[PDB]
């Protein structure tokens, strides 16, 4: 009575007119399952699914952000601007929730470093809205393989891997979140974006056409949050309907914030230890300095893994009595050698000497501009491996002291007697970009007039012929290496007032960020009035 | 519609009138069809919903630079135990109107690679005397391409 107990569950489930149809013709058309089977044994998978995929199933949708709010916080730090824009996409459906809502609205889309936060916030937003998170790895697809299932033209007639989504849940109102959608390529047959639209049609994300579920599947609410790192590859007739919100990346404070609480425990657990060693926070800001180079996160956990495992074998080497301590002065006995020393400011003022500030995309770095005035016949050798545009700065620099010799006490004949040379440590990593002209401008003006230039003074500024300090971009990430440096003490361009916001309050408060628009302004901050070394003729 | 573009319209009132004035003759006979230009930021296309709407008809679209394959436009061969046809019916099916306007949709980054390269499928039903002389996989019979309105606009014109 098994062929008849497929009538039990069928026309009890649901069950909705659009996937009525789809089992009265094949409710009987199976039954010949004694010989075969072309079509009697390839219809197994087709109820068992119809038998068990929920319907009407449905949730409280929280209306709340509160419930939202006072439980994201409570698995993420920092990232203020960035939850803002997550609330924005948030309480737009619940505007128009139940009708007038599922027929348009954006698509949320977060973009970011593979090491920062983008997974775990899928089972934090989904968890907080009463809905199921499902991490759908789609790393492993850029072809025409399984974007939608098959034909029964096999046995073998599995689901599409994407609305198994839609069997693993048992609601029909879940949160469903992809993996990396720049992980495609779609030149070849069977372009693997076409279906995706319909997936994620803001219009008929209700209609999931197949190939052996051949009925589009009606899913009312599906909430979505897609996941990349690249905005190239993601497919163009997708992007353009996508409300993208980016995921930036961590600083040195919020570093030491995670791996306090969540990444040293939930690594410290799993090594066996359940609370019998434990390290201080000021061990950690070695292990975040001395060892972790890396955007994201994902490459911190590893090392304190490693000080667990390594620190667990001590246990069976030799016991010790309840948790021992591991603080800063003991790390490299687990971890090994340092890998990257820090970029520490020089405070004694040094002739023809500045603190520039680069731009990395693994955070921030000082780098010291430093250049000599010699007795020669007036040529300019830029050394350092500097990039081609920084080349140009720098003559732009000197160019402008040319025509004002004497507004700054500078040797009158400095264009014909004395050959520069600029170099910047350290000699093997391409430097480049017009932006450190304003740090060029002022230790090419201390070389000549003989006064050092004072170092506890960040400086960063692109520089113009006739005086002008110009717009920089990255003062986020520059200006943060620039504290952790220890640098209390900042100058930039008038026009980068406005991005001095995005800074944390406490750093803001930490600087003195001197506001400047013309060299004048900085020649007088930076020099010392006084000389201190003969000049050159 | 819009707001403006006084100086923009009419060339497409100069354009329609070549089909009206002379029908039978003179209305499918390799006519030039549209191109537009301007910066990136208007919204160019967003007149195009509204030709066939300011005509009455329907509209559909394919990705034309997505076209690069026989799975696209071409067909599929009826021996099979399952294959469906080219987007070209396929479009003709999600539409009830024999002319469906549709955009030369991203065939500005079109490719040229193999399984037919989508000029010469549109070489078909762009001649005036080839269109009611189509050709399937999915079929054999000449399968008469009465219309489609293609509204090309982009801002590449070379490859
Ligand atoms: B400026 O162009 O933003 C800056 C000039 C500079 C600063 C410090 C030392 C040498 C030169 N350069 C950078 O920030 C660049 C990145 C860049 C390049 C072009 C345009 C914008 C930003 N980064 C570096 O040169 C760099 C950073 N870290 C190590 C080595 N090089
Ligand atoms: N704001 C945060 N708070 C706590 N942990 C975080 C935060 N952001 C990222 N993480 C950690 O980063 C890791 C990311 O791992 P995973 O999700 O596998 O990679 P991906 O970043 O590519 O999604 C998680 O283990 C998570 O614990």
């Amino acid at each position: 009575s098994d062929l008849e107990a497929l009538r039990k569950k069928i026309e009890e489930v649901g069950m909705p007119e659009a996937v009525k149809t789809k089992a009265l013709k094949e409710l009987d058309r199976l039954e010949r399952m004694q010989q075969g089977s072309p079509e009697a044994t390839v219809a197994r998978t087709y109820l068992d699914w119809l038998t068990e995929v929920p319907w009407s199933k449905a949730d409280p949708e929280v209306l709340d952000i509160n419930h939202t709010r006072q439980v994201l916080d409570e698995d993420h730090y920092g990232l203020k601007d960035v939850k803002e824009r997550i609330l924005e996409y948030l309480a737009v459906r619940q505007l128009t929730q139940g009708l007038d809502v599922r027929n348009k609205a954006p698509i949320l889309v977060l973009v970011g470093p593979p090491g920062v936060g983008k997974t775990s916030l899928g089972r934090s937003i989904a968890r907080s809205m009463n809905r199921k998170f499902h991490r759908i790895s789609l790393g492993g697809v850029r072809d025409e393989a399984e974007i939608r299932g098959h034909r029964r033209t096999y046995i073998g007639a599995m689901p599409g891997k994407l609305i198994h989504a839609m069997k693993q849940v048992g609601v029909i109102n879940p949160v469903i979140l992809l993996d990396e959608i720049d992980k495609m390529s779609s030149d070849w047959r069977g372009d693997p974006a076409s279906a995706m639209l319909e997936v994620l049609d803001p219009e008929q994300n209700n209609t999931f056409t197949d190939h052996y579920l051949d009925v589009p599947y009606d899913l009312s609410k599906v909430f979505f949050i897609t996941t990349a790192n690249t905005l190239q590859t993601i497919p163009r007739p997708l992007l353009d309907r996508m409300e993208v919100i980016e995921i930036p990346g961590y600083t040195n404070m919020e570093k030491q914030a995670i791996a306090r609480q969540y990444l040293w425990p939930k690594q410290v657990r799993e090594s066996g230890m359940e609370g019998r060693i434990e390290v201080t926070d000021a061990a950690i800001l070695r292990v975040i300095s001395e060892y972790t180079r890396e955007a994201g996160v994902r490459g911190l956990e590893r090392e304190l893994g490693k000080i667990a495992r390594k620190g667990a074998k001590f246990w069976l080497e030799g016991a010790w009595e309840g948790l021992r301590t591991i603080d800063a002065s003991d790390i490299p006995t687990y971890l090994g050698i340092p890998r990257y020393r820090p970029d520490k400011a020089e405070t004694e003022p040094q002739v023809g000497t500045a603190q520039g500030l680069a731009w990395t995309p693994v955070g921030g770095t000082l780098l010291t501009i430093e250049v000599a005035a010699v007795p020669g016949s007036g040529k300019l050798s830029l050394t350092g491996q500097l990039g081609e545009v920084m080349k140009e700065s720098a003559q732009a620099a000197l160019t402008y002291l040319r025509a004002h010799t004497q507004d700054y006490g500078l040797p009158e004949d400095f264009y014909n007697k004395v050959d520069l040379h600029v170099h910047v440590p350290d000699g093997a990593t391409p430097k480049d970009g017009p932006s450190a002209g304003i740090t060029m401008a002022t230790a090419i003006a201390s070389a000549l007039s003989r006064r050092p230039a004072r170092m506890d003074i960040a400086m960063t500024g692109e520089v113009s012929l006739r005086g002008k300090v110009m717009p920089i971009g990255g003062v986020k990430e520059k200006l943060l290496a620039a504290h952790q440096a220890g640098i209390h003490k900042i100058v930039l361009p008038k026009d980068n007032e406005a991005q001095l916001e995005e800074l944390p309050k406490e750093v803001l408060e930490g600087l003195e960020i001197k506001l400047v628009e013309d060299v004048g302004e900085v020649l007088e901050y930076l020099l010392l009035p006084e000389p201190t070394m003969p000049p050159v003729v």
